[PDB]
């Protein structure tokens, strides 16, 4: 009896979930505290829209915010939809969500990738989405248990494609597309190119002496 510690060796909270894939399918696994359960997670239907059903992109940009799962932001009609690019501004295109799940999963923090838990409590407060709350950074974070304040598990939300971030070594923030360089003496150089893939991710190139 207590938290969970995967086969890699990964060590979560009992309560928390997180994502496994077992051979072609997406599981979502669960902290019993008496041991682990995971499920088939399913996959949102779309429907119709100027997309003409085409899977959703997530998460996505709309209104200069960003969209973890569909939404009706914006609809008047109360429908569910996502943008089937992570920009729905430079690209235009949608389509019409049947269900709202909403599977978030957090990067770096202190909960090894779990997904957000909704709701979370903070500040004596239930969010029902990630905040940048207490943050001067600005970095939109969810609670990986249903209560923050006792906890204190947390996770870093994730950003569109097009808006993801790599961070330095030193801790600077670069954009997707963004080369770092580094000059030491020209015996050795190296420049690092922001790839990003969700996690952050730098391509390097370098040269010895
Ligand atoms: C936050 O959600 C939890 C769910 O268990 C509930 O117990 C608590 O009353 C909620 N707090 C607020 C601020 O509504």
């Amino acid at each position: 009896y207590g938290d969970c510690v995967t086969d890699s060796g990964v060590v979560y909270s009992v309560g928390m979930q997180w994502l496994k894939t077992q051979g072609n399918k997406q599981m979502l696994c669960t902290c019993l505290g008496n041991g682990v359960s995971c499920q088939e997670t399913a996959v949102t239907q779309t429907y119709g829209g100027n997309s003409n059903g085409e899977p959703c992109v997530l998460p996505f940009t709309y209104n200069g915010r960003t969209f973890y799962s569909c939404t009706t932001e914006g609809r008047q009609d109360g429908h569910l939809w996502c943008s089937t690019t992570s920009n729905y501004e430079q690209d235009q295109k949608y389509s019409f969500c049947t269900d709202h799940t909403v599977l978030v999963q957090t990067r770096g923090g202190n909960s090894n990738g779990a997904l957000c838990h909704f709701p979370f409590l903070y500040n004596n407060h239930n969010y029902t989405d990630c905040t940048s709350e207490g943050r001067r950074d600005n970095m939109k974070w969810c609670g990986t248990t249903q209560n923050y304040d006792a906890d204190q598990k947390f996770g870093f939300c994730p950003m569109a494609a097009h808006e993801e971030i790599c961070t330095t070594n030193e801790g600077v923030m670069y954009r997707i597309g963004d080369q770092w360089d580094k000059q030491h003496d020209m015996g050795h150089m190296m420049r690092c190119t922001c790839v990003g893939n969700g996690r952050g991710e730098w391509t390097c190139i370098a040269y010895s002496q």
